[PDB]
């Protein structure tokens, strides 16, 4: 049910935008095409689970006229689509930054055949901009609107910064000047646990997380009736084991199961793995690992693998998703003692998360 | 005087930004450092024709006042100044990456520069982005006409997104446009018609450069029922076109460093005014010889590319659709003036500032 509503919305706002570029924006059909396919290609074949979690958090939350059950749905599905296309958005534009080859299961964007690298950049950009286009449209007469595009815009500029601190996590930060080049770090100083809570509190829990539950809240009109202060810390800590788990995938889950081809290890991530390698390593894997980070010869990546596994980072792994869990499991409760429907959907988010395979 | 207050606001502007960055987004000195300086390298070294054109416009208006009202309006036309100001910066990193160009306001492009990688040249430019509705949102939060500023800089943002597309695969036959499937350039340049043309240019330049200062000078105003807009959207789109029009001439024959910048109009083959228009009048072995030499990083191609430009007479077409262009704006400015004086002579100021510009 659920999909098949979200999906139904979908063609709703494919319809609208690009009948809207063929009436005001002067557009012929063949780029009309061309955009219809960006947008299914780049928007369409993920599991939709920030999508989903706006349908499932206001769903949740429809009693604390069966008109308004329709309208309440109907506008969580635009919100859905709205943190989808902008995940779409940052997915074109971070697969390019990070000179990746697939993404679910098919080419990326940007290394489509008739794909440009000028155009992927501003297709990429295009699908940012629609995802305010479907606001203004569908959401016209809402009174919320002001707050929620307040909300989304404040949510994506932290995603940017996020993305910031990405992709300089690789540079001496001391030595950061536009004037003067500077070659990849080589003491990894700055590979701490603490530099890294930062990368992924911005570039992921805030959009992945927290974004879809208060997107629920508000087309819910449930917003100041939840613990938003607890409301982020669960999700600051979602989002963090979230990115957690895609870290230790992209080394060590085969493409074929989760449809793109890992990266991380060759454009010298400030990953999960890294840090906490770093943190534990003796000197002597500390050299092995700092002669053969940073580069696409498949046997240094073969060695960083192998280095990773000899300090067991599943020990290490096993033991932080189990304090997570443990942190997660409390603070749900918390929140359950005010807005028992609010948390449920957070339970069912959980869910969602813990022990992943994806 | 409009500079002064331009450039106060300015650091009005930059402190809130980066203040906010370290206090909220938990950021260390030396991004806070690179970030000012990408800032400043960014936005900073124009002419601030488009910013400057939101002040005047406002002050044009100022008089429909014991000094409260104009300290306030004039303020808030340096705050939507600095937006537009800070949109055209994120437009011309990206664009700046997507054109291949090597040199801007006689500086490396910003993903050029030494320290900056293209990866963080790409997000540099969306956080300029970013930046103009944080500076909105701050300096404009009670301000009754917020909601109205946004929805327009949003669908003129959108609309430059689109003339962007428009640009950037104006040299690949449209009906062979096909994400899974590889095409060269045209080899037969059926699509670079004068109106195809005008379509890039109405929704690359003319809605950001022309229409949107004027609009927002007159929001921030609260003036922006008292003006006729189609009369309005029509000059806008009449000086846009020119504008860019403009901009393509000086690309294949201004000096770089009357320009700043190094054109790449020829080697990117783009659909400008010059090769549309020669395209429309050049005989049969004219363009032969254009088809051979156009879209090429070859010297000696460029070269031969500018030649057959000369040979045409194309530089007497310009003085002519100058001198077109001219006619109508002068008729356009005098139906605004009935109605609307104190806009007409903003928008005089603006076309003075337009035409016949050595930049
Ligand atoms: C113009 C730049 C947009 C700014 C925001 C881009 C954010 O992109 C993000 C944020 C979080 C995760 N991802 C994708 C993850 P991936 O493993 O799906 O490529 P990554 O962090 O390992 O690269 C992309
Ligand atoms: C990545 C998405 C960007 C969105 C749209 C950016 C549009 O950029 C534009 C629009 C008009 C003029 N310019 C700069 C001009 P330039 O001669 O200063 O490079 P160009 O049109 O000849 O390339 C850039
Ligand atoms: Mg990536
Ligand atoms: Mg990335
Ligand atoms: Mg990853
Ligand atoms: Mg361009
Ligand atoms: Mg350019
Ligand atoms: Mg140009």
């Amino acid at each position: 049910m659920p999909m098949q509503m979200f999906m139904q919305v979908y063609d709703e706002i494919q319809m609208f935008l690009l009948e809207e570029l063929e009436l005001k924006f002067d557009m012929d059909p063949n780029r009309v095409r061309y955009l219809r396919k960006m947008m299914d290609t780049t928007c369409l074949g993920g599991k939709y689970n920030r999508g989903l979690t706006v349908i499932d958090v206001a769903e949740s939350l429809l009693s604390l006229d069966g008109a308004r059950r329709k309208r309440v749905l109907h506008d969580a599905c635009v919100c859905g689509w709205m943190i989808e296309f902008l995940q779409a958005h940052y997915l074109v534009e971070d697969d390019i930054m990070d000179n990746s080859v697939t993404r679910r299961g098919k080419p990326c964007w940007y290394r489509h055949p008739d794909v440009t690298v000028q155009c992927a950049i501003n297709d990429g950009l295009l699908l940012k901009s629609w995802t305010h286009m479907m606001a203004m449209h569908f959401f016209a007469d809402r009174p919320f609107l002001q707050d929620l595009l307040c909300r989304f815009n404040r949510v994506d500029y932290t995603t940017a910064v996020g993305q910031l601190y990405d992709v300089t996590s690789m540079f001496d930060s001391n030595k950061l000047d536009p004037d003067v080049s500077q070659p990849t770090t080589t003491d990894f100083a700055e590979f701490t646990l603490s530099n890294y809570k930062r990368i992924v509190k911005y570039k992921t829990a805030y959009y992945t997380y927290l974004l879809p539950l208060v997107m629920g809240l508000i087309v819910s009109e449930a917003l100041p009736t939840v613990d938003m202060g607890v409301t982020e810390e669960l999700a600051m800590l979602m989002g963090e084991y979230f990115q957690v788990q895609d870290d230790v995938m992209d080394c060590f889950t085969p493409p074929e199961r989760l449809g793109k081809v890992g990266t991380d290890i060759q454009d010298a991530k400030c990953s999960w793995l890294a840090v906490t390698f770093l943190a534990k390593a003796s000197s002597a894997q500390v050299a092995e690992f700092k002669a053969n980070y940073g580069s696409g010869d498949s046997e240094k990546v073969a060695t960083v693998r192998r280095l990773y596994e000899e300090a067991d980072l599943q020990g290490d792994y096993v033991a932080y998703e189990a304090a997570v869990a443990e942190q997660v499991k409390e603070l749900i409760e918390k929140l359950r003692l005010c807005s028992p429907g609010f948390a449920a959907s957070v339970e069912t988010l959980w869910g969602k998360t813990y022990k992943r395979q994806k």
